[PDB]
């Protein structure tokens, strides 16, 4: 399996969800944005693997589930299986991640990709070793109810250049936003 990856589209004031869906009206190219990185993988026959929680994963218009192209794995100590048009079901991140090792993934499955939602990230950032976040930057306040935790940059370092994201500031329904990448290794 390749490499460990969150990534988050977050106004100013730490938001990332309202009332199960996004703070901010549809930036159409920001989503175009969150599939090309998702679902894009380098490796032949591969794919991407993507985990969210269970409320992330219904807070998808059902015609785009399951995010295609990729696989999608869901977090829940709930349910008893995979939600309709889901692949896997986990009860934990590391879980998830010891599945992605058993042989029915562990050649098929490149890059992985934790969606959110707040406590997945927050364990995911947390977990020592590599992992990089693809942070877009929503540059207003938006009222939310759902917050994304805290980047320690004491570990998490901006990268000052990624190939393939535009560095220059975006402008969608008259929100400006921009992308960054950040890495650490701990
Ligand atoms: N702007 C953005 O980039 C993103 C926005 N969002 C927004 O955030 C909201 C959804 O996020 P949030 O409310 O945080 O909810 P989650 O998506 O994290 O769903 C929470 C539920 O998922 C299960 N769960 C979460 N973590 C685990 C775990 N580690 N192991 C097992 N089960 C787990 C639980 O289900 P159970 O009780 O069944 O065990 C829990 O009640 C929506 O408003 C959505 O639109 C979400 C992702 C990104
Ligand atoms: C899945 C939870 C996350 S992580 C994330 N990261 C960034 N940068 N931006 C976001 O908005 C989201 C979201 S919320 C979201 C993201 C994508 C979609 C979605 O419908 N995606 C489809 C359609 C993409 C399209 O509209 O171009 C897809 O990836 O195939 C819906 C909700």
């Amino acid at each position: 399996v390749g490499s460990l990856n969150c990534i988050v589209a977050v106004s100013q004031n730490m938001g990332i969800g309202k009332n199960g869906d996004l703070p901010w009206p549809p930036l159409r190219n920001e989503f175009r944005y969150f599939s090309r990185m998702t679902t894009t993988s380098s490796v032949e026959g591969k794919q991407n693997l993507v985990i969210m929680g269970k409320k992330t994963w219904f807070s998808i218009p059902e015609k785009s589930r399951p995010l295609k192209g990729r696989i999608n794995l869901v977090l829940s100590r709930e349910l008893k299986e995979p939600p309709q048009g889901a692949h896997f079901l986990s009860r934990s991140l590391d879980d998830a991640l010891k599945l992605t090792e058993q042989p029915e993934l562990a050649n098929k499955v490149d890059m992985v990709w934790i969606v959110g939602g707040s406590s997945v990230y927050k364990e995911a950032m947390n977990h020592p070793g590599h992992l990089k976040l693809f942070v877009t930057r929503i540059m207003q306040d938006f009222e939310s109810d759902t917050f994304f935790p805290e980047i320690d940059l004491e570990k998490y370092k901006l990268l000052p250049e990624y190939p393939g994201v535009l560095s220059d500031v975006q402008e969608e329904k008259g929100i400006k936003y921009k992308f960054e990448v950040y890495e650490k290794n701990d």
